[PDB]
């Protein structure tokens, strides 16, 4: 009967429908959940942190038991910061399962409290990635039916500016 904290980890460049559906069954299961965003220093996400957190924020903020934290550095650290049970990921396909079991392993290796849970997402959102997204966005595309509203509005906004 100890509390359980679940960290939920991603750029989430933006957030989708697939990972709305994720955070919400497993905030069913668990007592909290931590959506955990990459800042991505050395990487390029298209929106900030400022931007994503908001975005997932606004789909996912109507849910108690759900807290948003930007972070950087090594997931593991982050993890004993946190003081979690756990680390969540969703498994789309073949090439994320093989992958994430080989992260989970090594983090195992580093911490040895670590721990890895895996959903699979039901099949209205298994074709649904971030880098899609961007993608028919750019191209000017509709990604309505993929995301919530205002991730389509800040795309228009994106356009809008240049930055
Ligand atoms: O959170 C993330 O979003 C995408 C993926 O989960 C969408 O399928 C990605 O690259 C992450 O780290
Ligand atoms: O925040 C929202 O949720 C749905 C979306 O998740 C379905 O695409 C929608 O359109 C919003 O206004």
């Amino acid at each position: 009967m100890s509390k359980t904290r679940v960290i939920y980890p991603g750029t989430f460049d933006p957030i989708t429908n697939g990972h709305v559906d994720l955070v919400t069954r497993a905030s069913r299961m668990f007592d909290e959940v931590v959506v955990a965003i990459a800042i991505g220093h050395h990487k390029n996400p298209l929106f900030s942190l400022e931007e994503r957190v908001a975005l997932a924020q606004s789909s996912l903020g109507h849910l108690s038991n759900v807290e948003f934290v930007g972070f950087d550095g090594l997931l593991v650290n982050f993890f004993k910061e946190q003081k979690a049970t756990a680390v969540l990921r969703g498994l789309r396909a073949v090439s994320d399962f093989e992958y994430e079991f080989q992260l989970a392993n090594m983090n195992r290796q580093l911490d040895p409290h670590f721990e890895a849970v895996f959903l699979t997402p039901s099949e209205q959102y298994s074709f649904i990635s971030s880098t899609l997204i961007r993608e028919i966005a750019r191209l000017k595309g509709d990604v309505t039916k993929f995301v919530p509203q205002a991730v389509v509005e800040a795309f228009e906004r994106k356009h809008q500016q240049g930055w």
